[PDB]
């Protein structure tokens, strides 16, 4: 079969597969560029246009995206540099975790599947944080960046796009509800950004509520909601009021408590007190 990992596409090859980048092939504009669906060389792909100058530092950051290899990361099939930057990722037929949890049309995710998806996502971020030196950071961990396949397994998407945008152009970076206090207010960058954002994802798996809760014009975070649920006389009853109503009562209360306790540690104000992604993996494995 194929031994090479990435393929350098050509501009003419990408334009033909997307009808010269027509609006029909355009599947997304989630930020930092637009996304196009494409069928490239016997595979369903997703072309992500990014407007960046092709500097050597930009290419060095592009090598990090083409060299990473993990089952819990969405595969970067190829890239294209002629003109602007085009990133070709593998296509996951089922949507992201946010569409499963906060959306209707798909059957409710079983609790065991949520423990599996959380563990799958944690292993993907652990690989990012520990595979090389200096430490690399995803910088935009959120439910929409966790893709689910037909087997209900997790894959982290859009890794390194933040760094590529910043080095190519050297809210700015991040999603509301997923930013730690030291980054949202002061821009302090560290791997604890992803740990904090992951804790919110655990909160979403428990509650199926958005990171920013939907009186009006005043936002309230899901992190604050768990603070009010677990720091009360009966922490178990406060947590039971928060669990996804779609799950009904089909969940181990102790296992959901342990995941909520894990999200608490991830969402601490002091980033030094947050656990590493490695500790989160070993902690999630005791629930699976
Ligand atoms: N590799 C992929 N396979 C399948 N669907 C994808 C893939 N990448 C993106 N999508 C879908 O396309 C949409 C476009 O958004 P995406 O490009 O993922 O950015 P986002 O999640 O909206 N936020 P940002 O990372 O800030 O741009 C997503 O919401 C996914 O549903």
């Amino acid at each position: 079969i194929m031994v090479a990992k990435s393929t350098e596409f050509t501009y003419q090859e990408l334009a033909k597969a997307t009808n010269n980048f027509s609006l029909d092939n355009k599947i997304g504009q989630g930020g930092f560029g637009a996304v196009y669906y494409a069928e490239l060389r016997g595979e369903k792909t997703a072309i992500k246009k990014m407007d960046v100058q092709a500097s050597s530092e930009f290419l060095c950051e592009l090598k990090v995206l083409t060299h990473v290899h993990h089952l819990n990361l969405v595969r970067l099939i190829g890239y294209c540099v002629e003109g602007s930057l085009f990133l070709v990722y593998e296509h996951i037929d089922n949507g992201n975790l946010g569409q499963y949890l906060h959306g209707i049309g798909t059957e409710p995710l079983p609790w065991s599947s949520r423990v599996q998806i959380a563990l799958d996502s944690a292993r993907g971020l652990e690989y990012i944080h520990e595979h090389t030196v200096p430490v690399y950071i995803h910088r935009d961990v959120k439910s929409a960046n966790i893709l689910i396949d037909k087997n209900l397994r997790g894959k982290v998407a859009n890794f390194g796009l933040t760094k590529l945008i910043e080095v190519g152009n050297s809210r700015l970076v991040g999603t509301f509800g997923y930013m730690p206090p030291e980054y949202a207010q002061y821009g302090d960058v560290s791997p604890k950004i992803d740990v904090y954002a992951f804790g919110v994802v655990l909160y979403e798996l428990i509650t199926a509520k958005n990171a920013v809760l939907k009186s009006v014009a005043e936002s309230k975070g899901l992190v604050q909601l768990f603070e009010e649920a677990l720091h009360r006389m009966d922490p178990l009853e406060g947590l039971r009021k928060l669990v996804d109503p779609r799950l009904k009562e089909n969940y181990p209360i102790d296992s959901v408590l342990k995941m909520a306790q894990l999200g608490r540690a991830c969402t601490r104000d002091n980033p030094l007190l947050r656990p590493s992604m490695r500790s989160i993996v070993v902690a999630l494995m005791t629930l699976s």
